[PDB]
C-alpha cells in the first residue's frame, strides 16, 4: 500500500502488456459507487481508463473513452455514453457515479456534469474483481487488446462505495478529495506489470 | 401536485415508451401563451421537447428541436423555425411565446431573442390537451416515435396563458419566474410512465 | 406618418406577397445619399434589404444581401459588393452611402467601415421611386420573387440626401441618428401589404 | 508633391487600367530598403501591392499577396514568401525590408515580425524605376493584368533607403513614421491614371 | 566563441547545404539530458530541429517536427511522438528531456508539459557526436535531405547532461536559463556552413 500523492502512473508506450493491477479491500457486491481520476493522454483512438472484471463477466464495470469528447460507462456489459466539449489534447479530471436504485450514471468532466444516463437499475456489480489500469480486460485479469491500451498518465484515482454529492466531486477535482474506501490514491494496493513508471505529477 | 424546485426529470435512455404526462386544467382555447423550460441533452438527432396534441389534432402545439441551433414551433400543424448560435452539448434555457392576433412566435434562448416568425394568425390552439415530455405524440396521448424521443434532463418548466414581456422572460431565465397558470414547476401535476427518474438539478 | 421609435417591421414568413411600401417626399434626382437601418434575419439564402425602382428602371438603388458576410449595392443596375466578418445569425446595423461625383460606395457594418467600392460616377439615381421592404422589385412597384423575399425584422431606417461622415454613421449606430430628409423612422409614411407586423424592438 | 496625411488612394474597381504611378528621383541602385504602407482590401485572389520595374527587368522589386496569410517579396525576379495569421477581410499595416549584404528579407505585419527569409545576397536592385500602385507591371510602366489588379485602399506609404530597426517599424505602424527619402506619403509625387479616388482614411 | 545572447541563427532558404555544426567536447555517453531552444518557422512540411549523429549511428538523438502540433524525439533510432495545441505559424520554445533509467521523454512546449512517453530504457546515447542545425543527418556529419531542412530562425539553445525539473524548464522559457554544460547559447562553439545569417532576435 503506497501513498502516490503528487504522483502519476506513466504508461509510456503502446503495448498489449503494460498494466497496473489494482487491489481493493472491498469484498461485497456494489450497489453504489463513485470513481474519480485524472488522465493525460494524446491518443485519438479508443482506450480503456478503468477496467473492472469479475469471474465469467467481462465489462462488469468499465470506463471507456471511445473518441474525443465521448465517455462510456459499462455496468454489467450494458453501456451508456455521454458527450462533452473538450480540447485535444488536454489533461482531464473524470468522475463517474452509478446508483443501482435508479440506474443513474453521472459523468463529471473537470467538475462539469454531463447529461445523466441510466442503465441496469436494480443490478449489483459483482465482488472479488480484477481491476486493471492501462489495458482493457476481456477475461478475469487478462486477454488484453493493444488497440484499447491506455498510453499516457493517470493520477489521483479514488473510488467510493456511494454516490458522491456535487460538492465532494468538485473537491476531488480541486485536489482535496475525501478519503475513499474502495480505492484510495494515498493508500493504494497495486502491482505494476511491464513498463509502467511512477513520476511526479507536473500537469495540474 | 408536486413542488419540483431544484429538481429535473431525467429521461435516462432512448425508448418508445418512457415519458411524463403533464396535467393541466386547460379548458379554454389558447389565444396567447408563453412556455419556458430548461433542457440538457447530448442527442444530435431531432427530438420533441414539448408535445401537446388535442382530439383529432396532431402537432397542435409542439416544440421540436430539428438539429443543433434550430428550434421549431408547431401551432395547429403549421411550423416556424428559428436559428441561434449555441454550443453542443450544452444546457439551455428555452422560452417560446405565441400570439394569435398577430401570429407572432418568439423564441428566447438563454435570455436571447431569436428572429420572430409568424403562423396561424387568428387561430386558437385547442384545449383539453394531452401534454407529454420525453416523447412526441402522433395521436391524442400516444403513437410515440423512438427517433423523436427526448433523452436527457428537463427542469424549470412554466407555461402562462399570456405573452410574457422580455423582463419576465429574463426573470424566468435567471430563476425567478412569474407565477404561471397553465403549467407550474413549483406545483406540477404529472404522471411518470416508464423509465423517468427525478433528480436534483446539478447543471445550473 | 408614424413614429416607429423602438419598433420594427416583422416580416414573419417567406412569401411573394408580404411587403411594406415606403413613401418619400423627395422628388429630386439623387446625387448623394446615405441609408441606415437595423436588420435581424436568419435567412442564409440571398435577399433584398432595400429595393428602390423607378419607371422602366430595375435595381435603380438596391441593397442586396447575397450571402453571409457579403453586402451588395446596386446603383442604376450596376453593382458593387463588399465583405465583412459577421456572426450568423446576428442583428446587424447597416449604413450605405453613395456619392455621384466620385462614384464611391461606403458600407458600414455595426459602425465598421467596409472596403470602399465605386460605380456610376457622374450618374443621377432617378427620382419618383417605388421603395419596398420585404420584397425585391423587378418592375415599378412589383414583380416580386419569393427567393429574394426578406424574412425577419427591420428597424431604425433613415435615409439622407447627403453622404454622412463617419461621426454621423457612428451616431446613428449608437442610437441618435441625425434628422433625415428622405426617409425617417420617427415620421415614416408607409403602406403595409400582406403579412407584416409592427412589434417592439427587443434585440437592441 | 502632395501631403496625403489622413488620406488613401481608393482603387474602387477591378480593371486592367486603373493605377497610380509613384515618382522618385532615385538614380542610385538600391542595396538596402524598407517599405511600409497600409492596405484594406477584400480581394481573395492574388494581387500586387507595390510593383517596381526597371527597363527590361520585370519584378525588380515586388510586394505581392498570393492569398490570405501569405506575403511575397520579389527582388530581381527572385522570390521569398512568409506566412502570418490574419483575419479576412481586415485592414493591415505592412512593412518589408531587404538587405543586400545578407540577402535578408523581413516582413512586418501589424507590427509583428514574420519569419525572416533570404534572397539575392550581394545583388543591387536597379534604379530609374517605374513604381505603380493598383496594377502589376510586366513591362517598364505597363503590361498590366486584371487578375493581379489591386482593389481597395492604400495609405501611409513610405520608403526608406535603409533597413529600419524594429523601433522605427513600430513607429510607422503606430502612425509616427520617420521621414522617408525615397517615397513619402506626406510629400508624394504621383500620377493618377483612370479610376482612382483620394478619400480620407477612415479604417484606422 | 561566442556569446549569442539576444541573437538567432537565420536559415533564410530551403537547401540541402545550409547548416550549423555545433561543437562540444562530449566524450561520456549520455544517460540523462535536457535540450531547450527557441524556434520560428513557417514550414508546413516535416523538418529536423536538432540532429545528433554518431559514427555508424543515424538518429542517435533527434528532435523532429513531423507536422504542426506534433513533436518527435528519436533516441538510438527509436522514436516517441507527443501532441500539442499550437497556432501556426508561431514562435515556439521547446524543451525535451530524456532519462535512461526510466526511459521517460518529456516535451515542454512554451512551458507546457506534453504527455510523457518512454523509449530505450537502460540505453546510453553515444558520445562524440556531430550536432547540426538546419539539416537532418543520415551519416556522421552529412547526407542531408532538402525535404527535411529547417527554414527559419533558431535561438536560445541550451543542453544539459541532466533532467531539468519543471522550475528550471520555466526559467529557460522565461529567458533566465541555468548555465548548461553541453551546449550553451552564451558560449557557443559553432561552424556556419553555407547560407546562415546571424541576426538580432526580434520575435521574443
Ligand atoms: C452479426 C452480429 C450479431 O450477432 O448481431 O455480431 C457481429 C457484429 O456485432 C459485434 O461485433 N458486436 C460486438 C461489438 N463489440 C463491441 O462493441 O466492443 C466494445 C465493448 O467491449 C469492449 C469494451 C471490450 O470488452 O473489449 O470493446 C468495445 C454484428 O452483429
Ligand atoms: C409525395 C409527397 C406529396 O404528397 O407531396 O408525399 C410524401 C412526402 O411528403 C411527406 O412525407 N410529408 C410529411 C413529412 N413529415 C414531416 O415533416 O414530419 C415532421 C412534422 O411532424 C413531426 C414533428 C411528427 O409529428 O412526428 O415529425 C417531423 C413527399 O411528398
Ligand atoms: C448568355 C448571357 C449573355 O448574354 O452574356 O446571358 C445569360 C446569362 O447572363 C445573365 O443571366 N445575366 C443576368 C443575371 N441576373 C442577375 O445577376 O440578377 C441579379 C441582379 O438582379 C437581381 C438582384 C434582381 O433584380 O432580381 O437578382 C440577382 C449568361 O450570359
Ligand atoms: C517549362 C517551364 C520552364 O521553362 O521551366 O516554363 C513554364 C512553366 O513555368 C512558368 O510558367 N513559370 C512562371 C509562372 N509565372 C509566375 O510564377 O508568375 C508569378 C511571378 O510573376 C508575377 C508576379 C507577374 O509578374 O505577373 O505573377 C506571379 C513550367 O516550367
Ligand atoms: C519494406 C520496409 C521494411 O523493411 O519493413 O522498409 C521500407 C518501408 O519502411 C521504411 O521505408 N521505413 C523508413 C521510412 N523512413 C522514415 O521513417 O524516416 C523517418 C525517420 O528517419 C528520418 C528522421 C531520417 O533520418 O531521415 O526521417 C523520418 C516499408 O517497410
Ligand atoms: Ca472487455
Ligand atoms: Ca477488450
Ligand atoms: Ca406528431
Ligand atoms: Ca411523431
Ligand atoms: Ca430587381
Ligand atoms: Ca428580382
Ligand atoms: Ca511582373
Ligand atoms: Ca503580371
Ligand atoms: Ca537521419
Ligand atoms: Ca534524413
Amino acid at each position: 500500500h503506497t501513498d502516490l500523492s503528487g504522483k502519476v502512473f506513466v504508461f509510456p508506450r503502446e503495448s498489449v502488456t503494460d498494466h497496473v493491477n489494482l487491489i481493493t479491500p472491498l469484498e461485497k457486491p456494489l450497489q453504489n459507487f463513485t470513481l474519480c481520476f485524472r488522465a493525460y493522454s494524446d491518443l485519438s483512438r479508443a482506450y480503456s481508463l478503468f477496467s473492472y472484471n469479475t469471474q465469467g463477466r467481462d465489462n462488469e464495470l468499465l470506463v471507456y473513452k471511445e473518441r474525443v469528447g465521448e465517455y462510456s460507462l459499462y455496468i454489467g456489459r450494458h453501456k451508456v455514453t455521454s458527450k462533452v466539449i473538450e480540447k485535444f489534447p488536454a489533461p482531464v479530471h473524470i468522475c463517474v457515479s452509478w446508483e443501482s436504485s435508479s440506474g443513474i450514471a453521472e459523468f463529471w468532466i473537470n467538475g462539469t456534469p454531463l447529461v445523466k444516463k441510466g442503465l441496469r437499475q436494480g443490478y449489483f456489480v459483482e465482488a472479488q474483481p480484477k481491476i486493471v489500469l492501462g489495458q482493457e480486460q476481456d477475461s478475469y485479469g487478462g486477454k488484453f487488446d493493444r488497440s484499447q491500451s491506455f498510453v499516457g498518465e493517470i493520477g489521483d484515482l479514488y473510488m467510493w462505495d456511494s454516490v458522491l454529492p456535487p460538492e465532494n466531486i468538485l473537491s476531488a477535482y480541486q485536489g482535496t478529495p475525501l478519503p475513499a474506501n474502495i480505492l484510495d490514491w494515498q493508500a493504494l494496493n497495486y502491482e505494476i506489470r511491464g513498463y509502467v513508471i511512477i513520476k511526479p505529477l507536473v500537469w495540474v
